[PDB]
C-alpha cells in the first residue's frame, strides 16, 4: 500500500468506510484489492460472526496490510510478468488465463459454492472459498495487483468474465457457470453472443471500468446474517456507499445497483434524495441508454416493488415489459435462472396477487385491476413475449403446467373486463407478436373461458385423451 492510502486507518465506523471509499475513488485507480479486502472484513465481522460486537468492527490498519500482503504475495509469486510480455500496454489471453488458474488453484477443493459471505478477498484469503462471480472479480483484482491496466470485469445478468487486450476487445472465460455443467474456461463468449442468449445479453452486457468494479463489490455485500435477519449495519454501509458512487457518476452504466438503491430506500428513505420509483426508472433508463433495452432485472426490480405495495396495474405493466424484452431471446441451455423468474411470476406471484384481488372485489374495492381493461391486455402481454421467446428456441419454454395458471389467471377477469381489449394485427389496445396468442385470442375474450382449448393452444398439444 502507498502511505496515502494508510492515513485514514483505523476505519471505527461505516462513515470512515465511507471515507476510505471516497479517497479511493478520486485516486487515479480505486485499489480493488485494498477495498475488498475491508469490505470483507467488516462483512465477517457484522453478519458471519458478531461474538464482541460493541459497535464496528475496528479495522486496524496492521490488520489489512497483513491481509493485502498475503494477496500481493500469493500473486506476484505465482504469476510470472516476464514469461508474458505485453506489447502495447495491452495483456495476452495466456497471461489472463494464468491469473484464472492461480486463483482457481488456490481454492479449497470441496466447499458449498453457494454460501453467503464467500464473494470478497477476504474469503478468499482467509477461507480459500469463492463463489463463482467472486472469482472473476479476483482474478480482475489480482490483474491490477500486477499492473495489468487493460483487465476488466464483464457482467452479465447472471454471470461474469473478463474483458482485455487491444482496445479492450478480446473476452476470456474464467469462472464457472451454475452447476460448473460446461466450462470453456480461457476461451470467448463469442458463441453465446452470437446464440442470442439471455446469459450473454447479445452482446450488451455491462463492460465495467474500474469504478464500476467498485460499484460491483457494493452490490456484493451480503448484509444477510441468516434466513430471517439482516445487519442494519451492512445495509446502511451499502445504502451508503451506493449514494457515494451515485453521486460520483459511477451507477451510469449500472441498473441492477440502481435498483439495488431503490430496493435500500424503500427500506430506510434517505432524507433529500429520490424516492424508490425514481431510481428503479433510472435502472430502466440506464439499460435503455447503454444496453439497447436488452436486460431483465431492470423491470423485475420495478415489478417487485409495484407487487409489494400492491399496485396491481404497475406490477403487471412491468412484468409485460419483462416479458417485451426476453421475446427477442433464443432460450438456451444455461439461461435456467431467467426462466425460474418467469416461471415464478407466472405460476405463484400473479395468481397470489390475482386470487388477493379477487377478494377485494367482492369487499367492493373501486378502480380494482380486475375491473380494469388495461391491465388484462398487461397479462396478455406478458404470456405473448414468453410465447415469443420460446420461437425458434433450442428447447421449449411452455408446458401444461404453466396453462392450468394462464386458465386460472384469466379467469378472474369477467368477460365484458376482458372483451374491451381489442387485440389488433400486424399489419385497451395490444398487438401479439407470438402465433400462439394470435391463435389464442378469440378464446380470451369469450364469456366462458374454455379451458381445453386453451391447454392446447398454450402447449400446441396436439391431440385429446382417445378413450
Ligand atoms: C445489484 N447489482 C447486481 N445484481 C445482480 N443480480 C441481482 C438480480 C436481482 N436479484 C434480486 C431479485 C430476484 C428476483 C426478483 C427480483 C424482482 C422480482 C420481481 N418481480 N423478482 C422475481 C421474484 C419471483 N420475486 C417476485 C416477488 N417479489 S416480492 C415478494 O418482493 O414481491 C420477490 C421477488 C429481484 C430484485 C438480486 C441479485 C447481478 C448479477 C451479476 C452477474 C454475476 F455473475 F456477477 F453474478 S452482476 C450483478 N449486479
Amino acid at each position: 500500500l502507498k502511505a496515502a492510502q494508510k492515513t485514514l486507518f483505523p476505519l471505527r465506523s461505516i462513515d470512515d468506510v465511507v471515507r476510505l471509499f471516497a479517497a479511493e475513488l478520486g485516486r487515479e485507480e480505486p485499489d480493488l484489492v485494498l477495498l475488498s479486502l475491508v469490505l470483507g472484513f467488516v462483512e465477517h465481522f457484522l453478519a458471519v460472526n458478531r461474538v464482541g460486537l460493541t459497535y464496528f468492527p475496528v479495522a486496524d490498519l496492521s490488520i489489512i496490510a497483513a491481509l493485502y500482503a498475503r494477496f500481493t504475495a500469493q500473486i506476484r509469486g505465482a504469476v510470472d510478468l516476464s514469461l508474458y510480455p505485453r506489447e502495447g500496454g495491452v495483456s495476452s489471453r495466456e497471461l489472463v488465463k494464468k491469473v484464472s488458474d492461480v486463483i482457481w488453484n488456490s481454492l479449497s477443493r470441496s466447499y458449498f459454492k453457494d454460501r453467503a459471505h464467500i464473494q470478497s478477498l477476504f474469503s478468499f484469503i482467509t477461507g480459500t472459498k469463492l463463489d463463482s462471480s467472486g472469482v472473476a472479480f479476483a482474478v480482475v483484482g489480482a490483474c491490477q495487483a500486477l499492473g495489468l491496466r487493460d483487465v476488466h470485469l464483464a457482467l452479465s445478468e447472471d454471470h461474469a468474465w473478463v474483458v482485455f487486450g487491444p482496445n479492450g476487445e478480446q473476452t476470456a472465460e474464467v469462472t464457472w457457470h451454475g452447476k460448473g455443467n460446461e466450462d470453456r474456461r480461457g476461451q470467448t463468449v463469442n458463441a453465446g453472443v452470437a446464440e442470442r442468449s439471455w446469459l450473454y445479453l447479445k452482446g450488451s452486457y455491462m463492460r465495467c471500468d474500474r469504478k464500476m468494479e467498485v460499484a460491483f463489490m457494493v452490490c456484493a455485500i451480503n448484509p444477510s446474517i441468516d434466513l430471517h435477519t439482516d445487519s442494519l449495519e451492512l445495509l446502511q454501509l451499502q445504502q451508503k456507499l451506493l449514494w457515494l458512487l451515485y453521486d460520483l457518476g459511477h451507477l451510469e452504466r449500472y441498473p441492477m445497483a440502481l435498483g439495488n438503491l431503490a430496493d435500500l430506500e424503500e427500506l430506510e428513505p434517505t432524507p433529500g434524495r429520490p424516492d424508490p420509483l425514481t431510481l428503479y426508472h433510472k435502472g430502466i433508463a440506464s439499460a435503455k441508454t447503454y444496453y439497447r433495452d436488452e436486460h431483465i432485472y431492470p423491470y423485475m426490480y420495478l415489478a417487485g416493488y409495484h407487487c409489494r405495495n400492491r399496485n396491481v396495474r404497475e406490477a403487471l405493466q412491468a412484468w409485460a415489459d419483462t416479458a417485451t424484452v426476453i421475446q427477442d431471446y433464443n432460450y438456451c441451455r444455461e439461461d435456467e435462472e431467467i426462466y425460474k423468474e418467469f416461471f415464478e411470476v407466472a405460476n405463484d406471484v400473479i395468481p397470489n396477487l390475482l386470487k388477493e384481488a379477487a377478494s377485494l372485489l367482492e369487499a367492493g374495492s373501486q378502480g380494482s385491476a380486475l375491473q380494469d381493461p388495461e391491465c388484462f391486455a398487461h397479462l396478455l402481454r406478458f404470456y405473448d413475449g414468453i410465447c415469443k421467446w420460446e420461437e425458434g428456441s433450442p428447447t421449449p419454454v411452455l408446458h401444461v403446467g404453466w396453462a392450468t395458471f394462464l386458465v386460472q389467471s384469466l379467469g378472474r377477469f369477467e368477460g365484458q373486463v376482458r372483451q374491451k381489449v381489442r387485440i389488433v394485427s400486424v399489419p385497451p389496445v395490444l398487438t401479439f407478436q407470438s402465433e400462439k396468442m394470435k391463435g389464442m385470442k378469440e378464446l380470451l375474450v369469450a364469456t366462458k373461458i374454455n379451458s381445453s382449448a386453451i391447454k392446447l393452444q398454450l402447449t400446441a398439444q396436439s391431440q385429446v385423451q382417445m378413450k
